[PDB]
């Protein structure tokens, strides 16, 4: 498979990952969207 990157994000980059993980905790109980 493809496993040769540290903190990539799957469908985003490192600068997106840092915020991706921030939303990961603030989105479990919804983020005022739907």
């Amino acid at each position: 498979e493809i496993q040769l990157m540290h903190n990539l994000g799957k469908h985003l980059n490192s600068m997106e990952r840092v915020e991706w993980l921030r939303k990961k905790l603030q989105d479990v109980h919804n983020f005022v969207a739907l």
